[PDB]
């Protein structure tokens, strides 16, 4: 699956900061009974900053292997160098895993000329479908519209996670590319919007704590009852805003914690546990949503 | 040494991507005669990014082999995990580096208390100087001088290379730290004018291709004289902004081979070869500095 709505999966932690096995089963388990239509890996929320390969690669197998082939599992594979990207890629090959979700490279900067050569080559040492991942507030590089018209015509290129939160790139990226390319918006607030526009569904944060919800909203979209999704959007609005209070993913894991999906909030620095007036600002938008 | 001129230095390859030692030996024999004051090894000009942590030590090791005590050399250590980064510091003990220069993690977007937190660990681990590194543009992160503040506190953190290149940041963080604290710019093209406000040195891009004219002019500015260095400055300026015509260092690694200083331009994936319409930009420049 790449419709609907997408959960960014957290990893959650015991105290230590390794995985919990334990809570990511409660996790899927929650998603599989949700109807959440896919589990992205070891991305941004899922902490592939601070976890190395082999520690990225034993959570996406696991994930997985919990799965059990009720729900399909993206992995995250950015890296900023691309024999690093190739190299996590790799790890998938023939694995079950149906995507891999890949960002631009992060900190070096590339030309959109090295942005084609590093998602082509990566491309080519695969056969897993590749959906890009735009988002220039983490990166700083931004995949404009007219070089991903470009990607889109290599063949396992399958789509776009748009995160930038600028709602004009849908039409500018679906003028470029065919019918069956996938254009999923990477942006909570802004995700309902991106759909309205013609966007496919959402890779989204808030989906952790509110899959039912969101699963529920993308149906909606997809189906053309905007009315009713916007409903929906506004009982979620302040989590789409307040789960971003304090660096992603600190707040969205303490709202885990809260809601009884997950043993411990714990994460690995350079992210550092809740503020108190984090605390309360995750809880009452939890309210708001009526999740508790 | 960290003040002065400091070459944030390329890391120069053969045609297979990999260090040429006899390439990096003409770098570092240049800067020994050029009077630059030391040698930032595999930071972002260095393209960090795209080396593993393995060769990444290599070519420090090399550049302390090569320098041979002519020159001191500071390693670039960042990373956006904590742990990485302590690991990657003690890979460095007892090598004879004066010191290392640490970027605010890239990409995982800390909080200021992160950002404390994570360097204020690495501090810990390590009996080297440490250097912090702040350039939001690669980063999606920005060290605020309140921060700075907190942590030039820490015994063995030393100074801050400021790569914004807004000057305010000068003197709201002069302010707040002692005044043996070095204020490093990491802009060349407003360097002197940070050095004019106050700061050190520079740790420059520029003084790859121009080290006798960045020495010099860092000189001048350390005694006062701003009227003089400034007419270096701008002999420069071209040099400064057209370094960055094509994402560093595709510039300046093709300036060291038209010079005659590295034997291939070549760079690592996703950096890409540079343009036509960049050789002749980055030649203009290089004229105009008197260099060709
Ligand atoms: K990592
Ligand atoms: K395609
Ligand atoms: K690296
Ligand atoms: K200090």
């Amino acid at each position: 699956m790449f419709t609907g709505s997408i959960v960014a999966i957290v990893t959650p932690m015991d105290e230590k900061g390794n995985v919990c096995r334990a809570s990511l089963k409660k996790l899927i388990d929650y998603h599989v009974a949700s109807g959440t239509s896919a589990i992205v890996s070891v991305g941004t929320t899922g902490e592939s900053a601070t976890l190395n390969h082999d520690e990225h690669a034993d959570v996406v197998m696991m994930t997985l292997d919990l799965a059990d082939g009720r729900i399909p599992v993206i992995a995250g594979t950015g890296a900023n160098a691309t024999a690093e990207a190739i190299s996590l890629t790799q790890r998938f090959n023939d694995s079950g895993i149906v995507g891999c979700l890949t960002v631009t490279p992060y900190y070096n900067r590339p030309s959109q000329e090295g942005l084609y050569q590093h998602f082509k080559a990566i491309a080519e040492h695969t056969d897993l479908p590749q959906i890009l991942y735009n988002v220039p507030s983490r990166t700083g590089c931004d995949l404009l519209p007219e070089t991903v018209g470009r990607l889109a015509k290599v063949k396992n290129i399958i789509g776009i996670r748009e995160a930038t939160g600028n709602l004009t790139r849908v039409n500018q990226i679906k003028e470029l590319v065919s019918d069956d390319f996938v254009l999923l918006s990477g942006d909570d607030a802004s995700a309902l919007d991106f759909m309205q526009l013609g966007g496919h569904g959402v890779i989204s944060v808030t989906a952790n704590v509110a899959a039912r919800d969101m699963a529920q909203m993308c149906k909606l979209a997809a189906e053309g009852h905007f009315a009713e999704a916007r409903v929906i959007n506004q009982r979620l609005m302040p989590l789409h805003n307040k789960l971003f209070v304090e660096p992603n993913p600190i707040p969205v894991k303490w709202a885990c914690k809260e809601l009884g999906l997950v043993a411990t909030d714990t994460l690995r620095l350079p992210m550092t546990p809740i503020t108190d007036s984090g605390r309360e600002t995750v809880r009452a938008a939890l309210k708001h949503a009526g999740l508790l």
